[PDB]
């Protein structure tokens, strides 16, 4: 609490960077008398905070390292092996007075190599590499929205026919461990990336993106065909001669406050298994880097509705239980939406009413109202056209964001 962590996932340079700062004034310490005790205390605090940063790294289209831990795909000791900062000094280079700082960097390949377990790779013009331009907003496969690509340790490349073109297991494992399956780049670097993709790369535009976490570029079949056409080009996949260009927001992911530990990921795993077992219709869950969002589709009730249907009583029961599984030290943002009724005034009020009713229903199930904030967005944030019943039902929803408090 006297110790604060700032951290950035630098996908462009392939490193996770952290700065841990000790506020001496807050910790009741003074320089130079307490330099050693203060420095040792910062070194004492650093391992757990660094561990939490590393859990936040996106591994693939669905999971972060913390999720993989929860699924027992990796061991906590493999992560803590990476948080030794004894090669770094405790300095006064902090921008704040009466502060000490400890900086630590870990290559992203150190995390990636924990997931490389395969033995051998599985398997026009000749090219020296593959350059995917995945900048901008990309249509999301299987959805109506368009979103930018997120970087991760193990992206996949799909064709528009959803043939799998590139995957971790296609890479020689030694090479996967040495320099990952891709490098992410910026158009502003004005680099050839000759090291990665040589002088004559195959330049390809991303036509879409796949994944819960929007990680997998989708490329035109004609472009996929070029890759698969020659041994020379197929060897590019085996060697990992692949660059993905993306936007700057994706290239530097700032790790938000506060940091969540392994227990957040364990609790989310429980929530997911719970919802999967309850099979509550039209309830989905997704995580951000330190939030969870439960989305309840086809919510029709409002603040002035009669006592809600039995079937809805059961669903809100399931939601309430799921929310509670994330523990007592959270708060909730409940946001209502409507389908496009061509009635903006009504949509505005209705979306607020929907969120209000959800909040009231949850507070009769043990979630104190002081923990809840409500908002309504009318039809202004659609996730589908409002043409069919099914698509209108998708828009008509309440999103519950679980936040640290
Ligand atoms: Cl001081
Ligand atoms: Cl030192
Ligand atoms: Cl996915
Ligand atoms: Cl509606
Ligand atoms: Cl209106």
């Amino acid at each position: 609490d006297a110790v604060h962590t700032d951290a950035v996932q630098d996908w462009k340079n392939g490193t996770i960077n952290a700065q841990l700062t000790l506020d001496l004034a807050r910790a009741r310490m003074r320089l130079p008398a307490d330099r050693t005790a203060a420095s040792q205390f910062l070194r004492y605090k650093a391992p757990a905070q660094l561990k939490d940063v590393y859990l936040s790294v996106l591994v693939d289209s669905q999971n972060r390292v913390g999720d993989c831990l929860a699924h027992e795909k990796i061991r906590l000791a493999d992560i803590t092996a990476l948080v030794d900062a004894g090669h770094h000094a405790v300095t006064t280079l902090s921008p704040s007075v009466r502060s000490l700082q400890l900086s630590h960097q870990t290559p992203l390949t150190a995390l990636a190599r924990l997931f490389v377990t395969h033995e051998t790779a599985y398997v026009s013009r000749p090219y020296t590499g593959i350059l995917i331009d995945a900048r901008g907003s990309l249509p999301v496969h299987g959805e109506y929205v368009s979103e930018p690509l997120s970087a991760c340790l193990f992206p996949k490349i799909w064709s528009t026919d959803m043939d799998l073109i590139y995957e971790k297991n296609m890479v020689h494992p030694d090479r996967a461990k040495a320099w990952g399956v891709v490098r992410y780049g910026s158009v502003w670097d004005e680099k050839m990336y000759r090291d990665r993709i040589g002088t004559t790369p195959l330049k390809i535009i991303a036509r879409g993106v796949f994944g819960q976490q929007r990680t997998d570029p989708i490329i035109a079949s004609k472009d996929a065909a070029q890759i698969l056409a020659r041994p020379e080009n197929l060897r590019l996949l085996a060697e990992g001669n692949v660059i993905i260009l993306c936007d700057e927001a994706a290239l530097r992911v700032h790790v938000p406050y506060p940091l969540v530990d392994e227990h957040f990921y364990f609790a989310y795993h429980d929530v997911k298994r719970f919802l999967t077992d309850e099979r509550s219709p039209g309830v989905g869950v997704r995580s951000g880097i330190n939030t969870l969002k439960i989305t309840v589709y086809d919510v029709r009730f409002v603040a002035n509705s009669p006592e809600i249907l039995a079937s809805e009583k059961d669903r809100v029961d399931v939601i309430a239980t799921a929310l509670k599984k994330m523990g007592p030290y959270t708060r909730f943002l409940i946001e209502g939406h409507t389908a496009d009724l061509h009635r903006p005034q009504e949509e505005a009020a209705l979306s607020v009413a929907r969120a209000q009713r959800m909040a009231q229903e949850l507070s009769r199930r043990g979630i104190e109202m002081t923990r809840i904030t409500t908002a309504g967005h009318g039809a202004t944030k659609p996730i589908a056209p409002s043409d069919t019943h099914a698509n209108k039902a998708k828009n008509r929803r309440v999103e519950i964001t679980i936040l640290r408090d």
